[PDB]
């Protein structure tokens, strides 16, 4: 079956340059490992504001992850996660931007800290949502649990807590094996 997958990636000032680069490299690696499959991809950077770095139609045009993310600049502002998820739901999953009506909608949210905004993500309820929380801001159970509201249920499936950015590589086998 077809899968339309969006990477929603944190560009806040909490991320160090090498950490941000590791997020980019992970997205590229995931795409390369799923090239010429039923997958199509889009990517959105979020910080204070939201930017579609490439749409599904861009992916279909280029099919080159290096090219698609070549123009990304680290935003270096806040962490407005609620609005970011709603932005994906309303502004990226659109047929006119290459989204396929028959596809399963999937979000991979990648962040290094707690949201600086609030509200709800009701608009994104029909999207299958994974969240990857990385690094020392998620050392405590309480901090980890703040991510549950953004992800699908059960949290034990959809919330991934990684202690280091180097651990992103450990997700590839699992991601490749998913059958939606
Ligand atoms: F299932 C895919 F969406 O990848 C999952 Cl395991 C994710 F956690 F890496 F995002």
């Amino acid at each position: 079956g077809n899968v339309d997958l969006v990477f929603l990636f944190d560009g806040s000032m909490s991320l160090q340059p090498d950490e941000f680069q590791k997020i980019l490299d992970f997205m590229k690696d995931v795409m390369k490992k799923l090239s010429n499959t039923s997958y199509q991809f889009a990517a959105v950077q979020f910080s204070t504001s939201y930017k579609t770095e490439f749409d599904f139609s861009d992916y279909v045009k280029w099919k080159d992850p290096d090219a698609l993310l070549k123009h990304v600049k680290h935003m270096l502002l806040l962490t407005n996660t609620f609005g970011a998820i709603n932005y994906v739901a309303t502004e990226v999953f659109r047929e006119e931007l290459g989204a396929r009506p028959d596809a399963t909608k999937v979000l991979i949210i990648i962040t290094d800290g707690e949201a600086t905004d609030s509200g709800n993500i009701d608009a994104a309820k029909d999207i299958i949502r994974y969240i990857i929380g990385i690094g020392k801001h998620f050392q405590t159970k309480e901090s980890q649990e703040t991510l549950h509201k953004f992800a699908s249920k059960p949290a034990s499936e959809f919330v991934k807590i990684l202690d280091t950015f180097e651990k992103l590589k450990d997700l590839f086998t699992e991601l490749q094996k998913k059958i939606y």
